[PDB]
Parts: C-alpha cells; structure tokens; sequence
C-alpha cells in the first residue's frame, strides 16, 4: 500500500484504488497502473522534475529504505498477476531490489522529490510507475 499527496491530488496504484478514488477520479491509465483522485486536504509531497536514475525506495516487506539505480521509463512486457493479464506496461522503471505484491505504493525518491511508486517485481527486480512526466500534478 501507499499514495503520493501533492496539492489536492492523491496518486495510487490503479489496482489498489478504492470505491472513493473512482467516484473522485481525475485521471487513470491501465497500461501505467496509475490512478489520480481529488482530495479535500492539501498534500505535502513534491514531484521530482529531472531525469535522475539514482534514488531510494521504501520496501514494506523489509521495513527498510534501499538506495538503487533504475532505468529510464519505457514500455516493458510484464507477466500476469491477480489484477492484470500478461501485458506491456508503459512508463515503467526497473531496479535490482527485493519486492513482493504488498510492496506496491512504496515511494521512489531522488534529490528533486518523488519519482514514482512500486508497481511490478520478482526475480530480484522491482518496477516503479514514473509520475515525473505528469506536469499538471504541480498545479490546479
Ligand atoms: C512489486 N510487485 N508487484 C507485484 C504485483 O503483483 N503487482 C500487481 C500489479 C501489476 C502490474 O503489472 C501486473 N500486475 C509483484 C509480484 C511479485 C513480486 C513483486 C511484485
Ligand atoms: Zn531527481
């Protein structure tokens, strides 16, 4: 589990969005596993605007914060889960790290702010859905 809170926006894994998030839907993309909903209160998270490939992510399955190098976002074939059939996921960044399904929503951060959230993993990899291209998140 986990969310990004910036202005009056909540960013979650699409597969972990609630009844309430769909009712308050701003924007979603199945191929990115991203959903954004409106909030009452103002969030305190800053979105990174950069092309950083180094950072730190939270791993709930280890209660630890791991420093990693990650690839630039791309279209990547991802195997089936509970939530999606085997498919191509877009805007996905991979790193060498431990992850399990419940680690989804863990935040990846660089010196500039929040980069993305855990979405994919296994075989010693972790996949992050990038949010740095969603410039509209910093306004309105
Ligand atoms: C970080 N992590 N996430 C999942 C997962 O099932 N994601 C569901 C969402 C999804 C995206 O594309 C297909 N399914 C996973 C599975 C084994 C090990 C680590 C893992
Ligand atoms: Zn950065």
């Amino acid at each position: 589990s986990g969310a990004i809170y910036v202005g009056n926006y909540r960013v979650v894994n699409r597969h972990l969005a609630t009844h309430n998030d769909w009712a308050n839907l701003v924007w979603e993309d199945s191929s990115r596993d991203l959903l954004v909903s409106s909030t009452t209160a103002q969030g305190c998270d800053t979105i990174a605007r950069c092309d950083c490939q180094t950072g730190v992510y939270y791993c709930s399955s280890r209660r630890k914060h791991y420093p990693v190098s990650f690839s630039k976002p791309s279209l990547i074939f991802v195997e089936a889960s509970e939530y999606y059939p085997a498919r191509y996921q877009s805007h996905l960044m991979l790193a060498v790290g431990h992850s399990e399904p419940g680690d989804c929503g863990g935040i990846l951060r660089c010196q500039h702010g929040v980069v993305g959230i855990v979405s994919t993993g296994g075989n010693g990899l972790v996949g992050f859905a990038d949010v740095r291209d969603l410039l509209w998140l910093d306004e309105e």
